[PDB]
């Protein structure tokens, strides 16, 4: 069926949505710098329930108007604040292979980036899944920095909702 936002309307191919958390405790998805990263290249889930995160442009290569489950997808952050040094980086979501935390979701320029598509499946909650050329996108917490990183994990998938911008 069609993926629906929290107002009961079908997701529009190319529209901008906030990816909110099922849990009333967490906020939306956004970017942050982790490790040796100077630019916010790591896709993370906000710890602040009042934080909606960055608007995400959701599109499918298919010539359809409304996004449906199983449709191959591309996720791209809308514009957000970055230091001058990071101006111009790609904001498309990518899954990067070789990494301690497992394949991780990152933005910016990546060589070790896997080829594939994201897909949505009903769980109005859904879970993100990645299919290389499919793993549930879940959360991996770094207890030192408290950061909640988006990684593909056979563990409990991250359950989300969409709010049209």
């Amino acid at each position: 069926d069609f993926v629906l936002d929290n107002e009961g309307n079908p997701l529009e191919n190319g529209g901008t949505y906030y990816i909110l958390s099922d849990i009333t405790a967490f906020g939306g998805i956004r970017a942050a710098p982790t490790g040796n990263e100077r630019c916010p290249l790591t896709v993370v889930q906000s710890r602040n329930e009042l934080d909606k995160g960055i608007g995400t442009i959701i599109s499918s290569p298919y010539r359809i108007r409304f996004i449906a489950e199983g449709h191959p997808l591309s996720l791209k952050f809308d514009s957000f604040a970055v230091i001058m040094l990071c101006v111009g980086i790609p904001t498309e979501w990518s899954v990067v292979e070789d990494l301690p935390e497992g394949p991780a979701v990152k933005i910016g320029e990546n060589k070790d980036a896997m080829d594939g598509w994201f897909r949505l499946e009903r769980v109005n909650n859904y879970k993100l899944v990645f299919c290389p050329q499919c793993g549930d996108i879940g959360i991996s917490i770094d207890h030192d920095d408290g950061t909640r990183r988006l990684v593909v994990s056979k563990n409990k998938p991250l359950v989300v909702q969409f709010q049209k911008l």
